[PDB]
């Protein structure tokens, strides 16, 4: 099955998921000089004060922190979005080295990791329905660079030892995702896709301009996770990112001058 290795990685995904060569695939390179300021954009509304985290899971491709999305508890609105998008999970992509790891790039620069907060459009009832719609998801993307530690990330880092291998999960309640946000909500936005199979073209991407900084110790603990299940040969979970895809007939819009 699909992965990030030499024999099942991004270059192979099109064989099972032909949409991999589609017209609105993600991630992309964000060329800052060609992104256009769009005064018609509204401010982002991030309302996470009643977020209810449930669990953290190693799914063999990344680790997901899952939320109760059966009510409007943590929602994204405004910006390019019409309607209300509910937070369902967040996860990261990261590298084996500090100079790679992000999926989006900025003027071809790669960051050490990238955070994806995944939301679905409540007009579609559930996540499974939403991924089948062109405007079904909104993913908030946040770059990570290595520098000072991110205090709000440490509770995630501390539990990773309990979910080392594929299939392992742990209780993870009362986590506040607001502690993962940068100061500024300035963003770029464009229409795209899931960056993993099934690569569905259902995502409005909102990528924040300002990265958060994490410590080398924090990202080193990401790199100790395993792709494999317990009792299988150990393969470190690193470089779980898809490279930039052709922009084709798309324009990136910026919320800022
Ligand atoms: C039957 C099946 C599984 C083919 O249909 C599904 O319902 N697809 C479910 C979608 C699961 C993928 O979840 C994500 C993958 C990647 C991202 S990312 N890296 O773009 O933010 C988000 C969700
Ligand atoms: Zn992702």
């Amino acid at each position: 099955h699909w992965g990030y290795g030499k024999h099942n990685g991004p270059e192979h995904w099109h064989k099972d998921f032909p949409i991999a060569k589609g017209e609105r695939q993600s991630p992309v390179d964000i060329d800052t000089h060609t992104a256009k300021y769009d005064p018609s954009l509204k401010p982002l509304s991030v309302s996470y004060d009643q977020a209810t985290s449930l669990r953290i899971l190693n799914n063999g491709h990344a680790f997901n922190v899952e939320f109760d999305d059966s009510q409007d508890k943590a929602v994204l609105k405004g910006g390019p979005l019409d309607g209300t998008y509910r937070l369902i999970q967040f996860h990261f992509h990261w590298g084996s080295l500090d100079g790679q790891g992000s999926e989006h790039t900025v003027d071809k620069k790669k960051y050490a990791a990238e955070l994806h907060l995944v939301h679905w459009n409540t007009k579609y009832g559930d996540f499974g329905k939403a991924v089948q719609q062109p405007d079904g998801l909104a993913v908030l993307g946040i770059f990570l660079k290595v520098g000072s530690a991110k205090p709000g990330l440490q509770k995630v880092v501390d539990v990773l030892d309990s979910i080392k291998t594929k299939g392992k999960s742990a209780d993870f309640t009362n986590f506040d995702p607001r502690g993962l946000l940068p100061e500024s909500l300035d963003y770029w936005t464009y229409p795209g896709s899931l960056t993993t199979p099934p690569l569905l073209e259902c995502v409005t991407w909102i990528v924040l301009k300002e990265p958060i900084s994490v410590s080398s110790e924090q990202v080193l603990k990401f790199r100790k996770l395993n792709f494999n299940g317990e009792g299988e040969p150990e393969e470190l979970m690193v470089d779980n990112w898809r490279p930039a895809q052709p922009l084709k007939n798309r324009q990136i819009k910026a919320s800022f001058k």
